[PDB]
């Protein structure tokens, strides 16, 4: 019932006095400063991400402190995202830095270390060493980005693959390749991811975006690997290849979260058919009620220019469209000449966006594909929602200790605010990257368990009320326990 | 979609495990006793009618006082109503008690007071001082039962009017008489009524039925017959003829509720019309949640015989069907012979239509009539009823002092029991006018306030839990404070 | 969504310029002269039964040949149904003519055929040889309408039950029994039917209401005990115990139509579930396409009372609520005092019943329920009639040659007449059990083929004119060929 | 529902048989010789555009011959779209050809004729003369694609206007000029536009695509401009500012369909509004069930580049998603190094996004907006559509001479192709417009007038067979005559 919405808006009328989409800012030398930050924040950041595949701990430590001070400061509640390196296939060095490749050439692919350090155009090494079983003639091998495009024909020998060379591009040292149409069998974590991990940890970083994550068994490994410590820590599995995305179905059980890196994905898949994908990922993860991600090539060019062009405006919008969480940057925040009007135009463009967006679209369709009989907690979540059109509550307050019953609400997209209360710190941070929702922490342990709720409540309604969510006269839908109860409030 | 429930069912399968219709026993000499009263309860009696239109209130006093004998004796709570005898148009009497009236002869019908002793078949009485400006000429004039039919030709003078006589029929002293084509403007209550009321807010009757309901100003006139004492009785209009019919909409919003009497009814509407005009009545109440009571001629035959006929088990079952709170007893318990029988298969007639009916369809139809925005009372009852079908809860426990949300629930007829737990022994009473809803009473003086609800929510399963109606690990809708509050409970 | 339509009534309201549903009336003494004939379909019978339980095939004969005599000179075509007298289970005969059973007294059933002629109160004869090998101890043998019940103690011998007498009921000879709890194995087809069945083809008519039906296999015993001359006959399985009950599915599937005889259901099962089992059965015939009858019981009293039971009026409108194509008079046009006012005043009924119904809860329901993809004519005959809602529509025109098309539209329900054009004499004859159709007949080996169809829309168009069905500027929604063709015709 | 299908997709599955979505291709310098159309057609160009801002009568003479002589050689019908220039607003000519504008510098703009030749950086000329009446203190004006802004302080005399300089830009000779917060008065057409379009007419152009609407009596007066000889050809109302969005219900209305021009748009309303824009034009001519073009931006780096960005793809694919029957290609076809390329590339995008589209959401929320009653038309066109859902038919031949019914078809979005079968081949030309229609030229002066039908139907069928559409045993909806017949047809 979107095209029903359509005919009835006017892009003259007044925007949403909230906006629910939430923006991811990867932090970098444009960004790592505590008034950068600050600026940063102050223009939409909900998320600063790290991205580890660079910079050293030092450095990553600076971003979190920094973060941290910048939050306070302001008195907000800042995630931080710990976005790994993953596993790589890659190929070794050329002689003399260089390799010349040309159209109707053969080359020879070899996972022999001896080749590592001298490659040239007629032979060279990919650190992949199970490159020959898992490919066969008539498969491809991209290098550089996907420019370089060679195609299998034999193979030479146990480590060695004849390749024709399909079109003419030059290539420098330790370039990342790519399999499209074969299964990478890479382990869930490198050696480096283990050690970043830990230190993540140690940090007390909120989620990691979890790179090329290719099956569901994989998403268990990553979770190992943060350790008994580490359980509370969301795992937001990057989807980067048709493997991720064939088996997307039991990778979202497993995960806390789905990131679509389409820039990634483009490599190996067709630009059109990245477009339907991220079509299809969104929705599943709508359904499945977990946070998704739209990220990469969000609004690239302005990382130089001022403005960015009119399709990456469109690219943005149609994002929030298609029922994305959260809208991610990162050349344009971490390294990018406008950090702050970047964030600051996403935040206009989501909310635009979302102005024009039928909620009840979302609700009626998540609401239909439920399995009758429902447990106690999906009942009460969408009957909560649905209270909010039939009365036409104005806002949500939702008491949530872990952010589940939150999440199940904000799964149901009321066509209001949704405030969750919560008793803890990591909870406000995690539900950053859930759309349509804000956190108030309220300090049991200074104020007391508010057995009753009536405190809890309180700072809900409140908080909706110096928003101007509510005012007097109003209905605001309450929910509390997972989550079992509801009230309907008339705000005072 | 009763057509796609319908499909689905077999008459070999169990009854359901409660009785939601309630059935209404008209005491009289066979039934007066406690004794009889006991095995009117124990039979499927909820409420028992007390028709003044005979007896002394000495007479309706030992009624009155056998009742709560038996109810206590029983542990059980039972309804006392007040049936008024109403306002009545009669015919004088006489000379020799008798008159042969014949087609084609020509009579006079007169208000002049000096005939009412000495009446002729050429001549006659009729108390309704009002008779000639109300009635035009080719009007008819019903008399005993609407047997007689006489048929007004013209104005022979201010006070009499002269008549054909359409059909022979034979009629006897102080004959009731009907206007079938003219507005009767007698007052809402007679002088008796007046009395009798009062009498019954002294005995505290927990409703009255008001007899020969026309207009919505008139239940006003009942209500303040009942003066401030009598606030908290309801009041049940009782549709008796075509005005009643005509003007339903703005009698319904008055009253209390609505008793559809065939008999009466039937006297100036063809029987075809009158079975559609119960559907209207019905359906209209169950909109408006209000109790609904399908009345005379319902197990007629069963008054002198041990078996009713197939068509009047029908009847009662479509009485179900149409949507009816209540199915009443006259005769059949006042003076009949198998009292104990009559009402054990009216029970059973109700349980076997239960089964078939789709509880759903009803649900479905009134929420769909709902103005969006609801209010939150409004919003909260269908949300806990929607709950129940979601979740296939197998009870509700609704906290009601007045009975007003238990009504409210129960209009929307989930597909489960709903157990109301109140603080008032009259609220127990008065909710045995609608369907589907058993009553516990918690005893505030002697159990405490009961602020946290838990007490009486814990009494509520319990008495579910004693039904049968929920065991370990079901789920149980509860809605409390109007009320504005839901939980959706595991049955421990 | 009935209960929606039900608020919009008003008693007061026009009824409908059409009666969609069908009388069928059993003809005696008192309705087989040509002039009572004649009465009669003035009166509103569309089908004549002959009940082959009485009367010899000379007296039949007369009621055949008087039919379509009374037919032909008012111009119409009426149905003729032959109703057999079907297998039966009697008792012999006893000594004295009479049996004196006494509760609680021990009594004898044997099948030994040398007792058929010498019963008495402690030991008689019953017909039916697999008696015992078919009852079990416990089951209970209904005698005479089911008034006397025995209970079966234990097998005496191979031929011989030992009975108690639960009942005080005194029989005569050659009492029809019943046993509720057990299958019973009779075939199909007996002796007379054999005879009565060939006569039936040999005269022509139109369908056979067979008796007793209580499995899907004996429905295409009657189908080849009609013979290859009788394949275009109509075979209409009577309902009268739980197998046919339990087994209704594939005897509808094999069937052409479904009665269900209220009263001899009755004998075997309470009846607050015949009035359960008569909604189930009807349902499934309206989701089959196939016509259904609800009979006997209908007006009962009417067959020597000027006036029927209210009970009785408000069973027949219930048969036309539930959906029957057909209602149907046994004694009140056989034998009874009032022929023609029974059938008048049921033709009335079912008018105010219908005006009354809302035809779009069938349409929808029954739209609902089909499997897609669905066939070609399925999805035509559906759509032609959401075309008549769309549209308003105030005629439907179907071109059905053996009325198959006809059938599948009335299935639909339209809120408007359909006019069957035919070139078929027994199709306008056999669509006389279908609610809502009538048929006109156009004599192709008269006026030609009419392969363009046009002069056959114009014989469907001018009919529904000649009712004031339609007028200039209305719609006619057109169907034909099964049926794969619709037009939406403007009407001149 | 568009969730729920995104549910089931994998884009790893073949994409469908068809694609619906149409490519408009500009022509120039690339791509006006007969083997670079030829080029373009079976590259996926449906409709050829020549834009009459450049180019002579005989160069768009030139255009004209070669499409119609490519398109014979390839034997297929392309249509011919002629963009008018449109009425303009341009500064005037300045002193040595430059004037460098910088920001806090006050300007003078003259509507005073005298200054049309020697303009300077203090006071220059603009060529619409009701410049000052229009506009007010504080409104902006836009010089130079509104790279340059102004904002007017007062009025400096009755054709002078005091200017701020916003911001540094400096501007040449005859620079277009726009007034985002004025309505602008210009005519519909300018005298060119009036020569050109008679122009048009003469040369028999299948469609206008008529620059700048801004109201709906700006429709009439291109009609007219068309004159008597031009009144079958197609009018395209270019949406381009504010005003033609504020009222795009009336210009829809007068209009024979809209193209979206979001460039142009973007001048004077921010990007992401004209994102919405977008959004809510596409849905109202969806519901309006005239074709909608999105144009301007589509896959502009690719004019120079081998291939678009990501974004730009995206665009594309959200364009066919939002429901655009065509999207078109300018500068990218016209003057480009990859025109084959592009088209090429465009085609599979659209196909890519039809095959993840869910067309039976258009199909529904299209249907429910109907005002009930349905004229014939709208009921046998959305039935049909209907129809093919319920049978999963394969194809839908419509039988349309001038093209309506077949626009009517393809409003409601059935899921297989729609063959148009026509007897006028510029019907053929004009349905390249619209989405999901291929058509048939059958030649009424060669084969006959074809009365019944028949021939027209199996051409239909044939051409469906021959695309390999339909193949034995499929279904195939047949409509024709306005169209009020239907047929559901067993491909043999
Ligand atoms: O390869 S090493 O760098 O020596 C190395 C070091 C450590 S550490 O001692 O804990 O730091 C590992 C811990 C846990 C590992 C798990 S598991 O999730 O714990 O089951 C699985 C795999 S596997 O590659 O999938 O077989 C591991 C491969 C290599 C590992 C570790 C693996
Ligand atoms: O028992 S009889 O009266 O001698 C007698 C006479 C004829 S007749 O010669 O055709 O008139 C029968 C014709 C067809 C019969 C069929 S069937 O439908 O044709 O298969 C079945 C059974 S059965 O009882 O189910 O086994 C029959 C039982 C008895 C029959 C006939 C049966």
């Amino acid at each position: 019932s979107q095209l029903a919405h359509n005919l009835t808006l006017s892009i003259f009328d007044p925007v949403a006095n909230y906006r629910a989409a939430r923006i991811i800012c990867t932090i970098g030398p444009s960004t790592q400063s505590v008034e950068a930050l600050k600026g940063l924040i102050q223009s939409g950041m909900s998320v600063a991400r790290m991205n580890f595949s660079h910079g050293s701990h030092e450095y990553h430590q600076t971003t979190i402190n920094n973060v941290r001070q910048a939050a306070a400061e302001l008195g907000v509640n800042i995630a931080i995202a710990l976005d790994t390196k993953g596993p790589e296939i890659r190929t070794g060095q050329f002689v003399g830095g260089d390799a010349v490749m040309e159209r109707g050439a053969t080359c020879y692919v070899t996972t022999d270390p001896a080749f590592a350090d001298k490659g040239t155009k007629d032979k060279f090494y990919i650190d992949y060493q199970n490159l020959s079983k898992v490919v066969r003639p008539g498969n491809y091998i991209y290098i550089d980005d996907g420019i370089l495009i060679l195609q299998v024909q034999s193979h030479e020998d146990e480590q060695t693959l004849e390749c024709t060379v399909t079109n003419s591009h030059t290539i420098s040292d330790r370039r990342g390749v790519n399999l499209p149409g074969c299964d990478v069998d890479l382990p869930a974590v490198s050696a480096k991811d283990r050690v970043d991990l830990q230190f993540g940890v140690e940090q007390g970083v909120d989620m990691i975006f979890a790179s090329f994550i290719r099956s569901a068994e994989q998403v268990g490994d990553v979770r190992k690997a943060l350790g008994p410590k580490g359980r509370d820590i969301m795992i937001i599995c990057k989807i980067e290849n048709h493997q991720g995305v064939q088996n997307i179905d039991s990778i979202i059980e497993e995960s806390d979260g789905i990131m679509v890196a389409r820039g990634d994905l483009g490599v190996e898949i067709p630009a059109e058919k990245v477009v339907v994908a991220q079509k299809i990922l969104i929705s599943k993860c709508n359904v499945a009620g977990k946070p998704v991600i739209c990220a990469t090539q969000m609004l690239e060019s302005m990382t130089y220019n001022p403005r960015p062009t009119r399709a990456e405006v469109s690219d943005v919008a149609n994002a929030v469209f298609n029922g994305a969480d959260c809208v991610m940057l990162s050349g344009e925040t971490a390294k990018g000449k406008y950090p702050n009007e970047v964030v600051q135009y996403m935040a206009r463009i989501c909310l635009e966006a979302q102005s024009a967006l039928n909620e009840y679209v979302f609700f009626n369709s998540i609401k239909k594909l439920q399995h009758i009989p429902m447990s106690a907690d999906e009942a009460v979540c969408s009957s909560a929602v649905n209270s909010v059109y039939e009365t036409k509550a104005k806002a949500m307050v939702v008491l949530s200790n872990t952010g589940r019953s939150a999440r199940l609400v904000a799964k149901y997209r009321p066509n209001c605010p949704i405030v969750c209360v919560t008793t803890r710190l990591q909870t406000c941070r995690q539900l950053n990257i859930t759309q349509g929702v804000e956190s108030v922490f309220f300090d049991a342990d200074k104020l007391g368990h508010d057995e009753g709720k009536e405190h809890r409540v309180a700072a809900g309604v409140e908080f909706a009320k110096s928003k101007g969510y509510v005012q007097t006269g109003d209905y605001c839908v309450v929910i509390h326990a997972y989550a079992n109860q509801t009230r309907i409030l008339l705000v005072e």
